[PDB]
């Protein structure tokens, strides 16, 4: 018959969506007056909606983000320090085209990681590659790669991504070996792709964090040559929410 | 708008052929008021036909076929030795299901290669994986694979194909090393995939061909445990063509 | 200044010939006020002629041509067997397009190798690559290639040329190993490039010449599938010249 | 083969049967030899300190 062959071809073209959407659009058009061009337009619309959903899901699967969140979920009234103008300018991702690195600084609990994650999610939705990793985990990966001889592969897969998000930079102290690994990463990403980083320590403390003043100076120079820093301060949202739950 | 979005959708689906073909079939549907189900059926039919044609061309490209030829361009009258019944049975490709090795024997010029290449072309068209190689080339490939340490990769690429067409087996004498390489290939293809072979020497001569009588006996037993050999004899097609051109 | 810069630019463009050609064409134009287009055409045409002559000389040097001889310096009256029509048809090089092998057979002294060498020189002049070699030397070279492991290199350099002129095929008897080497050479050039051969033995004797009847049959079939044979008979030109010198 | 089921063969070796494939450089041929030989065979696996070494030790002491 016709339906079975239609489904066969749809699956052969990798379009079970086509089998599903053709049913719906065909029913709608038989119950309406849809010119064949418009019927096909609706067909392609459904196909690409489902295809884009699957592509975004696959990209998130490849991505190693901590959790899913959106900028709209971020409230600015509770954090007057942040400015919606600059946040939305970042949301437009014009900084990526300008090769500008984003740095978040301030005491923990404010919610900088939320903004970083939201920017990463928007980049993924728009199609730009985005990868996430913590400073400790990234250092562990680089050290293991050097030990096993797969350093080149890990450097390639960490430099290729359009956006890289280093997190928890400052909580854990770094030995000079980890300092040189981080310097390698930064130098590979000097003026090639933006870096989104979050930290709780001032730039000066990085010297003791990496165990080498000169390496810290070089990394800071390269990072801050083209970057934007948000020095956010306020109240630890975790503690504030705990108090609200108590009351 | 509509048409640009449609084109973007079609190219996202990786089907520019679909993009251009839905235009023709949608115009046809409007010109004759074709049902939506039949319209999609036409779209899918044309797209599948083009996809399958491109896949067949790609498969032929990947296979190292020296030349393309079909049983249609074959003479069954000038060669009484061949029987059209058995040739058509081979064309049915029942040997693949029944795991039968197809072998052709006879002096040079008869055309044993033509039937084998036609069967390989039919197998490729139907979707079966078929690969072609000469005994000299196969021995060279095995020796180089052993030398370079990628013996496993070349053994895999020679064994995985559903049909392996070994050609020019007998014109070139083989040493015991090449004998053991060929023995490895045969053992890997013992009862896993049919083998198509062409030769001009009797089975007894294989002992001198491989430089080791016991290896020849073992290979002959392995190959002929499940085999069907066409011993063709008669006038050489090359000589007949030369005579016809002369007259 | 001007002249030194002109010479430097001509040498940088690798056109010292063009440097001397303008040294003459400029004077010629000054004597007749030639148009700039015609002046440049003179320069370019002279440069092209000189470069083509040098390239032809280099091609002659690279090819193992024992001596240069042209069909013009060849009298057909002393050899009634040769028909000027067929000789000039060969000179047209139509066989190259048709991939027809040319064979010259007959008793020594007639001058078959003269025609072979003339065709080789014509091929060099017209751009068709030609390589002239003796059967003994070819066999020795193939054996050396097999011994040293560069068999692929020697087969490549002996198959790439558009024309291969095998000479002295029949004077020296060949062992079966040399027979297989010659068979490899023929097979690589089965339907890829014309072959020009000169011999003094009938096709039947080739079985004893190569020490293998089946190999002889296969090689003869491959050689004569697309070929034009010239079995010349008559008095030896060397003997006639000796008689003329005596008288 | 010539002395198989026709006359006994007395052979002394120091390698297991499997190693004969490497010893002769032909696994199939070595396996054939072993199969034909073992069809009528008696095996003697001798284990002990080398009598040459023990005699040398006794001479030393
Ligand atoms: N505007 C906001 N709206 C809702 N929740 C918020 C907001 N800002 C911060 N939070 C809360 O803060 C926590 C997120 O902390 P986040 O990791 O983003 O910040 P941080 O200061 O980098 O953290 P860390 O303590 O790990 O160093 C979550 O509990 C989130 O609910
Ligand atoms: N019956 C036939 N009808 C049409 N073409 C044929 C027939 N037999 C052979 N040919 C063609 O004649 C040419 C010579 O045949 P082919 O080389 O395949 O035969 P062969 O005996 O396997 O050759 P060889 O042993 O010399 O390599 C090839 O183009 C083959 O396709
Ligand atoms: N028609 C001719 N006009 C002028 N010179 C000729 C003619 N025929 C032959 N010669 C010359 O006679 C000599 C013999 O020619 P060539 O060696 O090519 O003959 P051949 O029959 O192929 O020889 P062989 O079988 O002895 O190797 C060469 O110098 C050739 O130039
Ligand atoms: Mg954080
Ligand atoms: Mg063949
Ligand atoms: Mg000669």
């Amino acid at each position: 018959n016709m339906k079975e062959r239609i489904h066969e071809y749809c699956h052969r073209l990798h379009l079970p969506v086509m089998a599903e959407r053709w049913s719906a659009m065909a029913e709608y058009a038989s119950t309406h007056n849809i010119s064949y061009s418009e019927f096909l337009f609706r067909l392609l619309e459904a196909e690409i909606v489902e295809k884009q959903a699957r592509s975004i899901q696959t990209l998130i699967k490849l991505s190693k983000l901590p959790y899913r969140k959106t900028i709209d979920t971020f409230d600015f009234t509770a954090q007057p320090s942040v400015d919606e103008r600059r946040i939305r300018e970042l949301l437009t991702l014009s900084f990526i085209d300008r090769k500008e690195n984003i740095l978040f600084l301030g005491p923990p609990g404010i919610g900088k990681t939320h903004l970083a994650i939201s920017i990463g999610m928007e980049a993924i939705a728009r199609g730009y590659k985005t990868y996430f990793i913590t400073a400790h985990d990234l250092v562990n990966q680089l050290r293991r790669a050097d030990q096993e001889g797969k350093l080149e592969k890990k450097l390639r897969v960490f430099v290729k991504p359009t956006v890289l998000i280093i997190d928890q930079m400052g909580y854990l102290k770094l030995d000079p070996n980890s300092a040189h690994y981080l310097f390698q990463v930064i130098a590979r990403r000097y003026e090639h792709a933006p870096i989104i980083l979050t930290s709780n320590k001032s730039f000066g403390e990085w010297g003791e964090i990496v165990g080498d003043s000169v390496l810290a100076t070089a990394m800071l120079d390269r990072l801050l040559h083209h970057s934007i820093i948000f020095n956010l301060k306020g109240e630890s949202y975790r503690l504030r929410e705990k108090r609200l739950q108590e009351e």
